[PDB]
């Protein structure tokens, strides 16, 4: 599977038939319709003691991933019932400004949007957790080009040193709180991964506040390969799967 004509998100549902679920993601957040919701418990961002490990190309997109072997790095209340875990980020992104991201706001669509993805710790490990329906918690944040992100910087420095599909490097000591935005403000549903297994096993929690990041920052992501070394250079760009079918839900938004 991948992103293009012919492994793309069209054909994804040939090989996982949950593609076309009654809970997919990425979904469209229509603003006027979404409802605040008084219940949202107020959301716990608590990175202070997290710990990254590595940065990695897996010939999707690139993860930086942390030790989650212990409640360091945690997401708390807001629609959650319990603690999660912070085990990787990572972001996807297009081959122009005006396209890249997966959730759309209004039907806009963001250069990119970064994914800090967490698992219920109630079930263990990671791998019981995406068989449950409330198994992870994804934070997802926007970006637009504007200004440079100062905290973005040394991910973007790093991208030359993992090119290629299965290049990793150290990425020891960086702080994810530098890639969030000011506000918390968020909307919330039940969906899914977003790539293949597509499991639908995602509370997501989008932030309406996007980050800025510089021309030359997304620049530098547009230089990463789908491609392994040695092979044919396929730029990696427009990793995205566009818009599901919101079907029998609800977008709640954490403000009036
Ligand atoms: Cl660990 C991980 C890495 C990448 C990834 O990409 C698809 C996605 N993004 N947000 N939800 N699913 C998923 C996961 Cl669960
Ligand atoms: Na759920
Ligand atoms: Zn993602």
């Amino acid at each position: 599977w991948g992103y293009g004509k012919h492994n793309g998100p069209e054909h994804w549902h040939k090989d996982f038939p949950i593609a076309k679920g009654e809970r997919q993601s990425p979904v469209d957040i229509d603003t006027h319709t979404a409802k605040y919701d008084p219940s949202l418990k107020p959301l716990s961002v608590s990175y202070d003691q997290a710990t990254s490990l590595r940065i990695l190309n897996n010939g999707h997109a690139f993860n930086v991933e942390f030790d989650d072997s212990q409640d360091k790095a945690v997401l708390k209340g807001g629609p959650l019932d319990g603690t999660y875990r912070l085990i990787q980020f990572h972001f996807h992104w297009g081959s122009l400004d005006g396209q890249g991201s997966e959730h759309t706001v209004d039907k806009k669509k963001y250069a990119a949007e970064l994914h800090l993805v967490h698992w219920n710790t109630k079930y263990g490990d990671f791998g019981k957790a995406v068989q449950q329906p409330d198994g992870l918690a994804v934070l997802g944040i926007f970006l637009k080009v504007g200004s440079a992100k100062p905290g973005l910087q040394k991910v973007v420095d790093v991208l030359d040193s993992i090119k290629t599909k299965g290049k990793s490097a150290d990425f020891t000591n960086f702080d994810p709180r530098g890639l969030l935005p000011e506000s918390l403000d968020y909307w919330t549903y039940p969906g899914s991964l977003t790539t293949p297994p597509l499991l639908e096993c995602v509370t997501w929690i989008v932030l309406k506040e996007p980050i800025s990041v510089s021309s030359e920052q997304v620049l530098k992501f547009r230089k990463l390969n789908f491609n392994g070394e040695g092979e044919p250079e396929e730029l990696m760009v427009d990793n995205w799967r566009p818009a599901q079918p919101l079907k029998n839900r609800q977008i709640k938004a954490s403000f009036k």
